[PDB]
């Protein structure tokens, strides 16, 4: 066990890692910019530094401050949530080479999977299937870009291999888009990225986006804790999220889970991490792995029994998995909504006072965020407020009891996405499930 | 189904309820002192009725005003939750007389198990097990008075026949002290309860305070779902409960269990109710019946699966039981601390703004409060400020994760017991259990 690790992170991450902390035993130092002084997780934490002012460049992203802190309090280990520096590998070697454990996989491996490219083709050498498409970055040679398009076949999207959080695609419906499409994919990724290689993928026009969680102790054992579903998205980014993916067999999940448990000891893989997939017409197409914890943890956790965040953990501190791949039971159904503070004009983190606040309650209901009544969201970071997470013996009643909770739900005073989550739920198509990832777009007339 | 109630309560009951509605679908009027007209159980109800001026008197005790709220709103039926008017047989008549359904038990079920003398001799007809007492009130003959005490052994309590909360309770050690300690309790009892009919009963000095839940349909079926141990006091009442008692064997549990089901079967009760024993080396005793639903039912919801509110409700729907005494089982185990904000000089509620709150999430992690930060707690009602319980797989799992549930609450402003619960938890004779109802005064030192 690790005698003290910081939490570099905030927010419901940071909630959730204080948390499992507290239960091994582990002594914890919260880092927070000046605006986030008085969060929960600082509170609880027990020692805090404040690593910078309020905008993350300056504090969350500022790699110097965060490794002071670590040796000022004298921790043993970093954990870096997720968002932020989680996929950052100059800061995880940073860390490494100043004499801290880094909560994740090796700085090699996040560069490896980092670049969108390089980690298509370690996936294809490794065994697991990928969406037809360039295999190789994009040049300006117009000719053979509109012979991969024909190759793969139209529709078409254009990404960023540096890309993240939904921003760098574009998609390509003709010859006469391809150019100018892929011109101003790679100016959208210079600006957002600093980088602006791009790769062509086949655009996939009924897919489910399906992702297999792992774990992996770097010493060559590495288990899948079956899947979740994340296709209902908006802007390339996920609203709800559940497990296991309706419909998906005992059949499919050891199919494609073996794949991904084999790839991670290919590639030396070590701690928590998820291979993103889409599903379609019965066949799964790599797309990318993130190299790090997710949001929605929580519902693999529910309908597994295994806690993620524990587990980092223990690999962290050197122990072998303990747990064995035919130990992984799916019990139940959990259902995940984020609820997100977000201007609805402009895409980005609405700011104002939460005037009322309350939280659901009741059997199966699991609510995380750092919000109070009272509380003054900042515009600095991201639009996500909290994470709501229902529980049900089936699909059917965690659906039914997230709706319920969703109602209990009283956040006043600023715009949240708390309307459209009740929406959703009640919606005959997701009560069916397996809606593709393109529904929620086409419903909202987006 | 009911189409329509009203909820005659507030605070944590008041929110269980409106839960339970929700779920089944009935149609809920949240009646509220004006000083209550901004809580959360009001906000979320679909109809509100202001009921009167902030004390109970004029308010939750004013039977008028409840009766009015129920025939503006054209509700069916009346929940009076627990406290207030739950055991006030006037009310139940009332409700009833007006064509409203009381969801609980009969009015003259309520008398006769509200007064404890009477309880008492219907429960030895019906072949429950009692404690050595008088059977019957004190008079004013001092030989007969010293002869009922030399029959039984001292050290004997004298009791308020309408007693309730902990108030009007004496222990006599001597015949010397008996006379005296008779008199004011009556004094006490007439003060507080407007009836000084007291009883006499031995004084048990190494109990567990073991109560066991009920469910009966009025049409002749009644359940045991299994007990609680509520031996953790202070003042003749709880601060922890928990499910199942530790110790208690599947035999005991049955034994005590049947003999329960069959009184309420004798005296047709109706609802959820609870039979509180007193177990000393091995016997039960009966010492009253709460004829209401328990601030602590979440715990035996916990272990056992039965959602108990909604049990009322489809009881005073008509339905007949809808669970057999076999398809009871016990899982796991729960422990419930009360959190109050209670005045520690005078045991009156401490008012006060709650400048800080959080309440702790995790796995296990049930929190039930209609308290924000900055709520200012009322001095007009209970102490009670919220319910904490934690289920674990078994007992050492349980409590573990109530330790760290109360380390993660944040209740700064007002004074609290959450310090006490957190000792409570970390004690060692609490954790090896079957800690007697007299251990937490001699640990505090009172
Ligand atoms: N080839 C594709 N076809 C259709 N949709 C895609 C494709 N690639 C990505 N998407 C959509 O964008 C989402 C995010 O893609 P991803 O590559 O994981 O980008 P990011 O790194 O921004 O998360 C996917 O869940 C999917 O909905
Ligand atoms: N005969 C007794 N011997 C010892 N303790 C008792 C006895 N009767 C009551 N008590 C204590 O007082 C508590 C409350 O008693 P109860 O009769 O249920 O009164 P109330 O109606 O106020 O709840 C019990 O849980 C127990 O701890
Ligand atoms: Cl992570
Ligand atoms: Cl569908
Ligand atoms: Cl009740
Ligand atoms: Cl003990
Ligand atoms: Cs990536
Ligand atoms: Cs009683
Ligand atoms: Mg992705
Ligand atoms: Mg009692
Ligand atoms: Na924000
Ligand atoms: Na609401
Ligand atoms: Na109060
Ligand atoms: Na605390």
């Amino acid at each position: 066990m690790l005698d003290k690790i910081v939490i570099a992170n905030r927010g419901e991450i940071a909630l959730e890692i204080l948390r499992a902390c507290k239960e091994l035993g582990i002594k914890t130092v919260a880092v927070h910019s000046s605006a986030d002084r008085d969060l929960k997780h600082v509170l609880l934490a027990d020692e805090t530094v404040c690593i910078g002012p309020a905008p993350s460049v300056k504090s969350y992203l500022n790699i110097p401050a965060i490794i002071s802190a670590a040796e000022i309090t004298g921790a043993v280990a970093i954990h870096p949530g997720y968002g932020f520096l989680s996929e950052n590998a100059n800061f995880a070697e940073q860390v490494e080479r100043s004499g801290f454990i880094f909560i994740g996989p090796k700085a090699e491996t996040i560069r490896l999977m980092g670049d969108k490219v390089s980690a298509i083709a370690a996936m294809k050498k490794a065994g697991v299937p990928c969406v037809p498409g360039s295999d190789g970055p994009l040049g300006d040679d117009m000719d053979k870009n509109r012979a991969i398009a024909k190759r793969i076949g139209y529709p078409v999207i254009i990404k960023a291999s540096g890309g993240g959080g939904g921003r760098g695609m574009r998609v390509v419906r003709g010859d006469a888009e391809l150019a100018q499409s892929i011109s101003m994919t790679r100016a959208e990724a210079k600006a957002a990225f600093s980088n602006d290689m791009v790769y062509m993928e086949k655009y996939l026009e009924n897919p489910r986006h399906v992702e297999i969680q792992v774990l992996a102790d770097g010493q060559g054992n590495a288990i899948y804790l079956a899947e979740r579903d994340c296709s209902m998205q908006r802007r390339h980014q996920k609203v709800v999220e559940e497990a296991p993916a309706p419909g998906i067999t005992p059949e499919l999940r050891r199919y494609i889970g073996e794949r991904c448990a084999k790839a991670c000891v290919d590639i030396g893989y070590r701690g928590a991490g998820t291979f993103e997939f889409l599903f379609e017409n019965g066949e799964f197409y790599f797309i990318e792995m993130n190299t790090r914890i997710q949001v929605e943890h929580p519902v693999t956790e529910m309908i597994t029994g295994v806690d993620l965040i524990k587990e980092q953990l223990r690999i962290a501190a050197g122990q072998p998995l303990s747990i064995k791949q035919e130990e992984v039971h799916v019990r139940g159904h959990a259902v995940e909504c984020r609820i997100n503070a977000e201007d609805p004009n402009t895409f980005l983190p609405s700011p104002g006072k939460i005037t009322r606040f309350h939280a659901p309650g009741g059997f199966g209901v699991r609510w995380e965020s750092h919000i109070y009544a009272g509380y003054t969201v900042p515009p600095y970071y991201d639009s996500m407020i909290g994470k709501l997470i229902c529980y049900g013996e089936n699909r059917d009643v965690a659906i039914a009891r997230m709706k319920n909770a969703l109602q209990e739900l009283i956040i006043d005073g600023i715009k949240t996405n708390v309307d459209l989550q009740i929406r959703i739920m009640n919606d005959e198509n997701f009560q069916h499930g397996g809606t593709n990832i393109h529904y929620l777009e086409k419903k909202l007339g987006l």
